[PDB]
């Protein structure tokens, strides 16, 4: 229906879907990689990712969260690979020092967002049981962090809702969740 290399919503499957299984997550298009937790290519951009939680507590707040990157924790994490993916879906010029904040941020490269249940320990957003899609969401801006307990550079993402389809956890959400069946 659509290719691997797709921007945005996949047709006919609205805000709200739920999977029980990470591979139908995966067979439904949404996002593809069954057990990679972000879907992008490095010379293109990010196309989906999966959110379990965050880092910390009180890291994901709905409409927006914070994003860690991947790589090392032996090393300083370098924008490459995923890492550079998701920071072209930014609408600012690549900077690999000390990071970007987009000029608008709602004219990035969409990214589908899928919550697992794997982290409603941690955040009251996540569902809890299976994967359900969440919408569109734009990294708003992205920048370096030596962390305090291993001392390396770790890359973060801010990550803004930006979707007509109103969010699952809202009254609109569940209700027309409710109507759709």
């Amino acid at each position: 229906i659509v290719p691997s290399n797709h921007y945005g919503p996949i047709p006919g499957i609205p805000v709200g879907s739920t999977w029980r299984f990470r591979v139908q997550v995966s067979e439904a298009g949404v996002h593809r990689p069954h057990v990679g937790g972000i879907h992008g290519r490095s010379n293109d951009g990010a196309y989906s990712l999966v959110l379990a939680g965050g880092f910390a507590d009180e890291v994901d707040r709905g409409d927006e969260f914070t994003y860690t990157g991947s790589g090392g924790p032996s090393a300083d994490q370098t924008l490459t690979n995923m890492n550079r993916a998701l920071a072209l879906n930014c609408d600012a010029p690549l900077d690999d020092k000390i990071g970007a904040e987009s000029r608008n941020w709602r004219a990035g490269k969409p990214v589908r967002v899928i919550r697992s249940f794997k982290g409603r320990k941690i955040s009251k957003y996540a569902p809890e049981e299976g994967n359900r899609y969440d919408g569109i969401y734009k990294v708003v801006k992205y920048w370096p962090e030596i962390s305090s307990s291993h001392g390396f550079l770790v890359w973060r993402y801010l990550l803004r809702r930006d979707d007509v389809e109103p969010a699952p956890w809202t009254s609109e959400g569940i209700e027309r969740s409710r109507r759709l069946c």
